[PDB]
Order: structure tokens, then C-alpha cells, then sequence
């Protein structure tokens, strides 16, 4: 684990992340997608062999040895809010399981169902907390990666304000 255990956030691809592994924001068909999803399909195309998994789960999959946990959170288009945010809630709890079973000391990770599966609402807070749930227990550094100006800002904030 890491000596001091922290919460970090920067602004910038998932793509180029300076961890010992990374969460992908995954479909449940473990196709190329959109996004977060792309990039990390074109970054380490080898981990999507035999990466489909349910929603509200995570499978990782090893691109040489760096781990890619491919996390599905649910498309809230499709899920109602309260299935949706238990989904949401639980795809986090699975990515703590993963990321503790690697005995990594650090992990980067983007808000899941933020983007496209956010059913066009904001869910930084709501996607946020439901991190902080899964990860609070785990002693990795976390690094969490967003690609907006104002959502860094309030990232920032919320790690701060526990602290
Ligand atoms: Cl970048
Ligand atoms: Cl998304
Ligand atoms: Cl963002």
C-alpha cells in the first residue's frame, strides 16, 4: 500500500496516467465505445480480450503486465434512477475488490457513468461520493482523471474539504 494513502485529481487523458494500473469506463460487451472507453481501447487494445462483464461489475484484464479493470457503471437512459445509482454504487465496490487483489500502491480512475451513461444530467457528486465509498477503505493513492476545467475545480474541492 501507500504510505500515506491519498486522494488526487488531474485534468487530462486516462490514456497518459503516471499509476501501477487503470480503471476503464467500460461497456458490458467489452467493445471499443466511446470516450474514456476509446481511449483506453487504443492505448492497451490487448485487455479487451474477453473483457465483456455485467453491468455493476469490474473485470480486469492484463495488457503485458499492467492491469486494466474494466468497470461497467449502468447507462441512466436505460435504468431507472434508484437501479441506476445502486449499479453505479456497486461497479465501485467491485473496482475497491480488484484494485485491493493486485496489491497495487496507486490507481487511475475516471467518474463512471459521467459521460455518455449519464442519462444527460450532472453526476459528478453523485458518481464521486459513490467512489469514495469503495475507495475510502482501500490504501492505494488514487488518482482520479477528468477531462473539463470546472469539474477539476470542484473535484479538487471535495478531496480537500475531507482532509
Ligand atoms: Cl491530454
Ligand atoms: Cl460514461
Ligand atoms: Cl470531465
Amino acid at each position: 500500500g501507500a504510505m500515506a494513502p491519498s486522494y488526487r485529481v488531474k485534468r487530462m487523458d486516462i490514456a497518459k496516467n503516471d499509476e501501477e494500473c487503470v480503471v476503464n469506463a467500460a461497456n458490458p460487451r467489452g467493445l471499443p465505445g466511446d470516450g474514456v472507453c476509446k481511449a483506453v481501447y487504443k492505448k492497451w487494445p490487448e485487455s479487451f480480450k474477453n473483457s465483456a462483464t455485467p453491468v455493476g461489475t469490474a473485470k480486469t484484464v492484463m495488457c503485458g503486465t499492467y492491469p486494466v479493470i474494466h468497470a461497467v457503471g449502468p447507462n441512466f437512459s436505460n435504468y431507472t434512477e434508484s437501479e441506476g445509482d445502486r449499479e453505479l454504487a456497486a461497479a465501485y465496490r467491485e473496482v475497491a475488490k480488484e484494485v485491493t487483489r493486485l496489491g497495487v500502491n496507486s490507481v487511475a480512475i475516471p467518474l463512471l457513468s459521467t459521460g455518455v451513461y449519464s442519462g444527460g444530467k450532472d453526476r459528478l457528486t453523485q458518481s464521486l461520493n459513490h467512489l469514495f465509498t469503495a475507495m475510502d477503505s482501500t490504501d492505494a493513492d488514487v488518482v482520479i482523471y477528468c477531462r473539463d476545467k470546472e469539474w477539476e475545480k470542484k473535484i479538487s474541492e471535495a478531496i480537500q474539504m475531507r482532509t
